[PDB]
């Protein structure tokens, strides 16, 4: 269990960007800029800085050329400069390794703190950032599948209750989760900005980054991305969806970039800003909890996730999840799921829904 | 092979309605009227007459209470009264059993001819029909998943080339089909009204009715139907989709009514009215031919289909398809499919795409 | 009045393209290609050939450099080559001027007939046309405001009943019209292809081309066009809309190109292929007849229209309309229009709706 | 000028509900429930409590039967119960009239404070509220024009800079405003919850409530509202729109209820939660500032607004605006507005855009 520090927690505003190491910068560029239409804030032979349509801070994604594809940093912007200090004292009290550069680790970012948090994830906290032209009304640049905002991250970690508690102490509030009757927690969504989540914990071997998610204005914007991937003959890069999530109620799509980093295009979840926002708990066996329409969750979604780096550039060692696997308890040979609780009709046993 | 009659073929306008036998009228009513929102033109204890939002003829669907769920008639409206006679002479020349009632077989229809066509399907041809209020502008009745028109039928039959030829002689023109390099034809789409199809042939054991299809105005109308089925906890009744078809380029969804009759909600295919409309032929192994995004085609889609009746009310005997099964050659243990022709990467062998 | 020829009418399929004379090729290209995203089938220093997203014939619009902006030809495609011959004989029996070129009048068209019809409009009939790549599934090229097909033309002529009889004899069927309780007809819509219209007659001084119309897949594609024009600071070139039409029930938008040729973006009207399709007749004073939401019709919409050229390139003399003018009768000094028949609330006397 | 209290301001979360006095409960119910589809949380012969689709607090709108249609209270929810106490002390230090009821002023609300603020508006602060069923996934109840959340209020006050300072001291942050090259401010938008605004100040005679605003998921949901109103022959109750706002970039529509209270349907504005969110300032003469497409702003939109009641139920005296009026300065006899700064084309002198 992770202790609650005496030091006051920093006031986190929202997830702001992620820095991903990629192996071939040109292929990645083609995927992110040519296929997805993200806007370049800056680029050189080692990195590409990307921002979504409505963003004003410098970037929501940093592609960094490297030998091994992995997550290098997931960054949260804090409310004031002083919160960067509060973050430094907070993680030191927790005994975590931290590093601080008064002029940032990446272009366009100012004073920043990076840490190997208790779950082994490289987190960044910063306030100062370079403002860039906010393209929210540049309709002459609007593509049919325009990505408008960065919305959340999703982390794969072994013990969800352990991570939940630590993030709750950090100020994130849980909006939805998934449990079973034997007391096992499989996943939790937590927020800071007022949407369903800024980050989430998915139970599994970790530390690993499950995905980064961007949102679109409307559902047809997500449909366009699939259509365009079909036209480009890269539909094998569409991993799952599109669909309507049960948890978070958002319309979604998961695709894979050149190095297998998973990207989620998401839209239309609901407001959670009120402090007494009602928490929704879903049963792991409810076949409408992940996909509201009952579609099977592809197995690679549960098994495949990106590696993460420590502050030295090395890949973090992966810890095995000891609790029940969501995949095993639902689509494994000894798992089951239902459409209607207690109704054998429309339920599945040791088999995925829809005949697979 | 089916001979081309000397008698002139009737001028068929479009598919107009289908009469389906159902086992429990109240359950079926709940599905078609309460869930799907079709509009009642008339109903009594034995039948329910339904029409879509923009229809002016009496009905696009007739639910008839019966002991065995099956297709009783798929009806095409012809251009003039005289075409009903031309249809009578045409099928008699073909040696088919025909029946004709100067006042229709169902309410709201006038002089009509029903036949057991060369493929064993009960076809109806009629001109006269009762006009009803056209609801195209009754926005006060518009539901979020409004079905606006009846678009096509899809027939399951053993020998596609055999049926194609007969329908071509009847005046339908082929817009798209699916073949392989060994000369096997798996399916064909043919039209009369200017859209991709009024009917289609799907290779398999038959005669069987694969599905009836309705269209919506926009793609979000189709999304709403899935969402509503999730809210009602009947997502197990969603068989496949939604998706973008490769063939026909339409956005689609397949759902199952209480008796397993398959309904397709479809939208936005293209114009085919020009006589030299370019025909598109797809390779059976192209994984983007059915679902443009690469999603696996659920096996029940290929195996399950509705029974059809002869003119006496008996179920037609089913003939086995002798040619290669589309399911076997693509997702069977000895089948394969590709994303990019000639690229092993993104191809599937004895396994369905997406991990199933 | 215009006589019904003895010669059989040609079999018309649909409106196929319009040839417009523009004064500055570069500016027009900017509008039609960069702003609207139409696709270039061919271009040189004198002309630009554009086609919509789902078209397979050579083009839907020909921009020709000339000294006076005007309409040079509105082309309809006929069913067979012989129909061109039938069209020639038909117009000759009408005593109209004809001109035939077996090699066509513009690139991409073959044997074709151009005539100066009875209403003074330059109509072209043709069958042969060079097939080009149908871009209907090129989602990698799909813009957020993609124009997918050419839908109709709209002509301004002095006497509507007169032109109507002529076009009905030619095979066009009226779907909707606007009249007053005194028999004066203000406008008629007629089709060949099964949508509300291929062309329409708007009462006013003519001959003049009121507008050419393209359609999109969904309503949001039309919103994008408006949004993009705002971003490019050319919102003054948006004349009227977006709105919902009363007549035709389609979502619409009217914009002006560099020489003031009016272009309508249009979507989702209904099926009219059945020969007994019910005709709708709106009263001219009904304020929901043109814009279903009661938005006022801009004055220029009734007064400004494009000039038409005779076969020698001269501008056709304009004949004054003698019957009541729709503008005067509804939004003029002594105009009147209502929301509900007989209700004083929601009615407008001598002014437009909404306070203008 | 209004003094900045010494007492700490209460922590405001978002606008939560408006209590409107209506003269005929039955007619208003028809409008808000049957026409708009808002959900009834509770009702009796004197009041109707309505909530939007995704709300979990008791209600977003209270319709109260009374003799003079007016605004009785605009309520903001605060972070904690103690914030109510903080609000009371804050307003008392301002010398404003306060009234507190530990049992609340309307059903479903607990301890609450109502005050007659410095601008003469009846504001309510509260934390406790009865939780009800969050209908966010009840797709079986989702209408084609579903209102999903309450978004903002809009107040008409004489002096904008004055009210702005007061609200900034209260914790609101300005996101956008409209000014002229002469320092006169015409309107300001300010938020607490991270969207463009929770409330706004429109210059004009006040206090008056300009409108309450709800949002939808997508643009087509707003189109449906317009279409439905046309079907119900009440299009005269559509005041302005639909359009795209310049300020806020949201898709919008303004309708009038039975007593003429203005309701705005609104969607897709952007994120403003970061404390250094860039402020946008539009020039009053810029014709794309209110309607991005340059459509004219209806006169009544600037002159008509709802009355507000003091805490005793009397109508608040209305103070005349002394600064230039936005209407006069842009569409009046000596008004002026432009599409492009300095360009004579697309500019309007002494008249509205589009010819009115
Ligand atoms: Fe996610
Ligand atoms: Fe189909
Ligand atoms: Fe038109
Ligand atoms: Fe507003």
């Amino acid at each position: 269990e992770i202790p609650k520090p005496v030091a006051p927690a920093p006031d986190i505003l929202r997830c702001a960007y992620a820095e991903l190491v990629v192996t071939d910068l040109a292929k990645s560029r083609n995927f992110y800029v040519d296929v997805l239409g993200l806007h370049v804030s800056y680029e050189d032979e080692n990195q590409i800085y990307l921002r979504s349509f409505e963003e004003f801070i410098h970037h929501n994604l940093v592609l960094t050329k490297g030998p091994v594809a992995a997550l290098k940093a997931m960054a949260f912007r804090v409310r004031t400069p002083e919160d960067v200090d509060k973050a430094e004292a907070y993680y030191q009290e927790l005994g975590c390794r931290t590093e601080r550069r008064k002029d940032g680790f990446v272009k366009g970012i100012g004073d920043a703190l990076r840490v190997e948090d208790p779950l082994g994830f490289p987190y960044e906290f910063f306030f100062e950032t370079t403002h860039v032209e906010r393209l929210h009304m540049r309709y002459d640049l609007y593509s049919a599948g325009e990505l408008v905002r960065l919305d959340h991250f999703n982390q794969v970690t072994p013990d969800v209750p352990r991570g939940r508690k630590y993030l709750e102490d950090l100020g994130f509030r849980v909006t939805e989760d998934i449990q079973d009757d034997e007391g096992t927690t499989y996943a939790a969504w937590m927020h800071r900005k007022g949407t369903v989540h800024d980050t989430a914990l998915t139970g599994g071997n970790g530390p690993r980054l499950h995905h980064v998610a961007f949102s679109t204005h409307e559902k047809h914007n997500i449909i366009q991305i699939c259509d365009k991937m079909g036209a480009l003959r890269i539909s094998d890069r569409i991993e799952r969806g599109p669909g309507r999530h049960g948890v978070s109620n958002a319309f979604y799509l998961y695709i894979l970039d050149p190095d297998n980093h998973r990207i989620e295009i998401y839209t239309q979840d609901y407001y959670t800003g009120d402090p007494d926002n009602p928490t929704i708990t879903w049963n792991v066996h409810d076949n409408q909890r992940r996909d509201w329409w009952g579609n099977p969750v592809v197995p690679s979604w549960y098994t495949e996730a990106s590696k993460v780096l420590d502050l030295d550039g090395n890949v973090q060692e992966i810890i095995e999840r000891t609790d029940d696997s969501e995949l095993e308890v639902t689509i494994g040979a000894d798992g089951f799921s239902f459409t209607r609780a207690g109704d054998e009709d429309g339920s599945y046993h040791g088999q995925a829904s829809k005949g697979f």
